[PDB]
């Protein structure tokens, strides 16, 4: 007659890592790293992204004629721009503080284009001749839609003085520009006056622009340049303009009607007619895992990004093909013990069977669950990357930005890989201890009434029927009741 | 007759968390987190802060007339500005590189304001008419004290050419300005000259300023603006000015006498004629704990900031409501034992009583004490936030700043919280180990001169006088000497 | 007759630290921190650095006459500049965007200077009068070599118009300048024309410069100033210049022919005629070690920098001067067991000896080296500091940079020291555990055929010849056979 302490084995090939041993097969594991995406740009909680196709943000806001698709756009969840849009500033030049502007757009979900200065407001200047073959529309010269390129009328450009007062209740993005002509003759020919300026005044803005009449390379057919500027006009402030030439006046402006979470993804992946809680530049994520390795730049309800390829938490025991029990003095585990991690096998008159020890098994489930939860929960406050953009002469700052973001990525990747690695080791040892402690609880009850065989089995010196077995499995084994019989059975 | 091995218990309610278990009641515990402050701004090693009340630094340094409390100030330890001061640039305008000037102030403890250009040096310009309702002093029109607003005299403004040589041994901080007039009639009424400039030369500076005469919004009731500039004049260099108009000239400048470690604190909490070695914006800290959670931006000899609400190290044992002793084969601890952590319980005919094993108990104290100390020391070189400032067109750099400073708080919080969780688990297991080893040291002496009861108790098979039972704790025991009595009682 | 279990001891004095105990002698250890460097600057994998002596980068690129030895420079591995070189900008002024230019050089290994505008190209200007006492060469007034200070000829400065087209297949760095004269008179003596400008145009550049004629301090004997500008001219683009005075025109320009990892290194250390795979500003490093503590800023294949004095890993066991065995119930280790880490000593009528358990020892070695490797491999992706540069008005950003690099440094120093502490403690307890498990393996085989002395040793109850002793060590000990003799000997 005998009773045995043993543990679970099953047909698992799930594998796990520790500091001392790699690729350890365990009975149960939990993967915590999301490795797949759907290869598509999607809606984000049923709000579709503004996809700019081949337009730059600047092309959109100034109203490049190739960007008409975007003349009026519903509220967006995120903005999508290609790496090198082709439609962007058809007439060459620049948008000042372009990247600071894009930084504003990343907290904006909706604009409403309003007309603030109609062509009616310009009766002594020419509002229709301000076009270029650099900005074709329908096989003819055209221009940016949101601004007007004012030209002289009757061989005269009298001085413009116009104010505009923001009587909307929201912030207003206004854009305007200056034209740098190529030479003294071109300047007379467009504007009459040789020497010219633009004055722009706000409560906070005080700007004076003067044309640089100079010789440059042809870009998109033009040696001329147009430099654009912008400002937020707060509710109840006014903007004042003065110019006696080279002025590219605002026609429309953008009222900021909804702020919130957004971003400007750089991506050329297609829209997928689908919805998601979480979007990256390479595809969207449908997952409950705490971590992923898809891309550092995400928006939505997101797993936390790390640079790993595998990240599995051991929950159960080392599987069969520090405390000395598991794969030690108990040689392997039991396929036949299906209903618990640790338990008993008994052999007697009435036969045999496996039975989980439920108390000690619940303890271990409790603890392993709280470990997983503690590990998930501690990694809620990791770093999250944010796209920021830098122009050509901010390379120091761009490099600093990149190192800082990679810096935290490496720290958080290390922290995650190592915590898993260390806690896996502890989890295997925990199991090994739980089993040694179970074997010891039995050893202590029996004492001299049975022989330790040294492989985790107790051979009884008396007869142990089924209710005597259940007595050992629940810690109520009456030692005196069998001691005499046990006495006799020695020698 | 029995000896027992057991462990301390008490009435303590102090709790600690581990990876597998939250809210574990333990006997002893050391909080390491500071959660209170005195609610007041104080002196810092006897040196008082400069409290600008409702003045900005710009207001102080240019000498807004509503800031006359600060016309001459003693040495300071730190500076305290409200979040939004009402008394800034009274006459609307700007102070160029204002954020950089303030960064400089963060390493200055004292200025000596000095006269460098006396009003008597302007024979040929009016020095008395340079006042404005936008700078009221008691309802009357005034102007910034530290600079002077020259106007025409006798419908004339001749060209100014003056120098100042810095013959102090200290660096000097000099401010000057330019006035932007509203239109050409105004320009002629203040200065005579319609077209004007200001030149400024040092060994490094080479500035030309030209007025932007334009229409602007009114602020503080003025449509005009004043743009102020600053340089640091080295201790044998000279500054050279030239102007035929619009010049706001230096009268006073600031000698940089004491450099040191300061900061500019944003706070509205009140002064309290007190003294500390560590100050935050919400109040002062009187602590020797190694961590606090009051505010990120301290100055002084301070603990290290974390985002935790709780941070308690376990020192002692699991309290009674891995190595299988504490709350294993030994039910519970002993309220009765006082002078120790691990010990013994008599039970012979002379009586009973509790004895501590002072060797074991000591090796534990040494270990736990050195753990706490090793932990505190490893956190000496965490991250200390600085309070950098940024303007309205430096939002990307401000976002970078915010993000990395937060990132480091989240890194150090994760580190602090996890180290405590891990070492807490290791601490309780250390106690458990110590108990087990003590029990084994005593089991291997008795051999079969006692019954292993299996609850930590040893029923002898002979008779132990106090003389004898003290021979167990020492380690000194003769097995043969008491063997005789055994086998007779055994059978 | 007896057999004892024990472990290795030796004459090693190597120490290591754990959380609970500092300076523990162990039998083997592993330094992982390189602490020593050769105090010299060296070739990097065969390639000599460019050492500027007391020339600045500005000096070199503009061609200061004191910097003549850098007219034609071979491919370099890194650049070395002193902290304040004395030959920089002999004629006072500035180089615009100097820090951004250095940033660019940090990715360049080789330029090829080429003549792009020969002196024959200025038939109607003076090409030989543009010299100054501030740029002496061999006792004569002179000038920068890579540009030309054009002055009037025959009391005339005809307006200059000139283009240069980058017909090379390589990017071209071009430098030019404007001279700020001190007054109207001087302006006339040099250039006939009182009011002058410079226009520079590329596809992307649009510059207008006007001289600031003003009073300034003398520097190197001169009150005038020269402001230099630079651009990268892409293949197949052209640069266009127009001036009528104060132009410092290009003569030579630099083709960028080799790009890769470089760095501009601030150092005064003498070159040492020698080679290295890793270089720092204070000396070169030849190391196998994974970590070092020499300098943050390093170039080459290097260790990872940490701010620590000691970093030693435990591999062997506690040395003789948690699991209960090592320095527990087995008091000390054994100088005489030399073949391995854990083993047996036996003592029988045929004598005595030591034998190492190869199976225990080998498992132990595997685990410990896998741990050492695991730790080293987790420390691959630490943060690498980078030299970046900032002017006198970028102090916030400088300071954000300092605190960010110092922040990552302190994080990784913490991660390394604490990983070492934590796994040392584990390594020691692992040994402790391997010994215990080996004791208990023997105990189980002998059962009651022997007496546990409680000190690591089994006093047999029968006669254990040499073949019997090899039993116990093999794990083949035959309990049946000796059973009776053993029984008889208990009496
Ligand atoms: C020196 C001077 O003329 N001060 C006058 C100013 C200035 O003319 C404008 O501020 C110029 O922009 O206007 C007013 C005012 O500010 O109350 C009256 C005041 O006497
Ligand atoms: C690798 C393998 O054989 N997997 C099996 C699975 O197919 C089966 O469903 C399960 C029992 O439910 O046992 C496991
Ligand atoms: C150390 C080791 O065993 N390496 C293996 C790898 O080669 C194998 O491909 C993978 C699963 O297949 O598991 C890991
Ligand atoms: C700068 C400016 O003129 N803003 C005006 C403001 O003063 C006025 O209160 C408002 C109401 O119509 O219109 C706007
Ligand atoms: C500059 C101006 O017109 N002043 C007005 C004020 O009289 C009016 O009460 C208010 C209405 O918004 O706006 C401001
Ligand atoms: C001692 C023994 O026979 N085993 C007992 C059983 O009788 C009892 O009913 C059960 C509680 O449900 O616990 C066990
Ligand atoms: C998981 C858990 O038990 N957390 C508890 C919390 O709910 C309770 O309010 C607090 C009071 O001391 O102690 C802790
Ligand atoms: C004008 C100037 O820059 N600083 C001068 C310095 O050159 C001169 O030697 C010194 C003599 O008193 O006075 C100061
Ligand atoms: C500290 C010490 O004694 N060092 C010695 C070394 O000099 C000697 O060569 C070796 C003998 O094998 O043992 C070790
Ligand atoms: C706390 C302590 O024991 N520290 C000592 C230290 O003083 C000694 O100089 C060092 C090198 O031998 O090793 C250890
Ligand atoms: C900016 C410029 O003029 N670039 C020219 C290019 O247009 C021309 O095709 C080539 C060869 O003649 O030289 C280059
Ligand atoms: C006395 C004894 O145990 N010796 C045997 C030996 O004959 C056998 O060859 C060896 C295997 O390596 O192990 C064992
Ligand atoms: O030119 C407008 C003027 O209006 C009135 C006032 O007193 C002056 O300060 C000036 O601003």
């Amino acid at each position: 007659d005998q009773i045995c302490i043993g543990y679970h084995a099953n047909n698992s090939t799930e594998q796990v890592d520790t500091i001392m041993e790699k690729n350890v097969t365990v009975t149960h594991a939990q993967d915590i790293l999301e490795k797949t995406h759907n290869g598509k740009l999607c809606d984000l909680n049923g709000v579709k992204p503004l996809i700019l196709k081949d337009c730059s943000v600047a092309g959109w806001l100034l109203g490049n004629p190739m960007c008409d698709e975007f003349i009026r756009v519903p509220e967006w969840s995120y903005i999508v721009e290609r790496a090198n849009p082709v439609n962007d500033l058809c007439y060459p030049g620049s948008l000042n503080d372009y990247e600071e502007l894009k930084h504003l757009l990343s907290r904006i979900n909706h604009f409403e284009k309003i007309l603030i200065i109609p062509k009616s407001s310009w009766p002594n200047h020419e509002t229709s001749l301000g076009v270029s073959a650099a900005c074709p529309y329908q096989g003819a010269p055209s221009f940016f839609r949101n601004v007007v390129w004012l030209i002289k009328k009757n061989d005269a450009y009298p001085t413009i003085k116009i104010s505009y007062n923001n009587t909307n209740r929201e912030d207003l993005l206004i854009l305007w520009g200056i034209h740098h002509s190529n030479n003294a003759e071109e300047q007379i020919n467009l504007y009459k006056n040789p020497t010219t300026y633009i004055s722009v005044g706000t409560s906070t803005l005080n700007q004076r622009l003067v044309p640089k009449i100079a010789t440059r390379s042809q870009v998109n057919g033009q040696r001329g340049r147009m430099d654009f500027f912008w400002t937020i006009l707060k509710p109840d402030d006014a903007i004042h303009f003065e110019s006696n030439g080279n002025f590219i006046a605002p026609e429309y402006a953008y009222k900021i009607v909804k702020k919130g979470d957004s971003t400007i993804m750089k991506s050329g992946v297609e829209y997928g007619n689908c919805n998601t809680k979480c979007q990256t530049p390479v595809g969207a994520i449908n997952s409950s895992m705490p971590f992923h390795n898809i891309h550092p730049l995400t928006i939505g309800e997101c797993p936390k990004y790390v640079k790993s390829n595998k990240l599995v938490l051991a929950t159960g025991l080392r599987n069969s093909p520090l405390f000395g029990a598991i794969a030690g003095f108990i040689e392997g585990g039991w396929q036949g013990m299906v209903d618990g991690w640790y338990g008993y096998h008994h052999s007697n008159e009435q036969g045999s069977g496996y039975a989980a020890d439920k108390e000690s098994t619940q303890k271990a489930i409790d603890g392993v669950t709280n470990k997983v939860n503690s590990i998930i929960d501690k990694m809620n406050t990791q770093f999250e990357a944010v796209g920021r953009e830098f122009n050509n002469l901010e390379r120091r700052i761009e490099n600093l930005n990149k190192k800082m973001e990679d810096g935290f990525l490496d720290v958080w990747t290390y922290n995650a890989e190592l915590l898993v690695l260390m806690e896996n080791e502890r989890t295997l040892d925990f199991h090994d201890s739980n089993v040694k402690n179970l074997y010891d609880k039995v050893r202590l009850q029996l004492r001299d009434n049975a022989k330790e065989l040294g492989n985790g089995c107790f051979e009884f010196y008396h007869k142990c029927d089924n209710e005597c077995m259940e007595s050992v499995r629940n810690g109520t084994y009456d030692y005196p009741q069998y001691s005499e019989e046990a006495r006799l059975k020695r020698e």
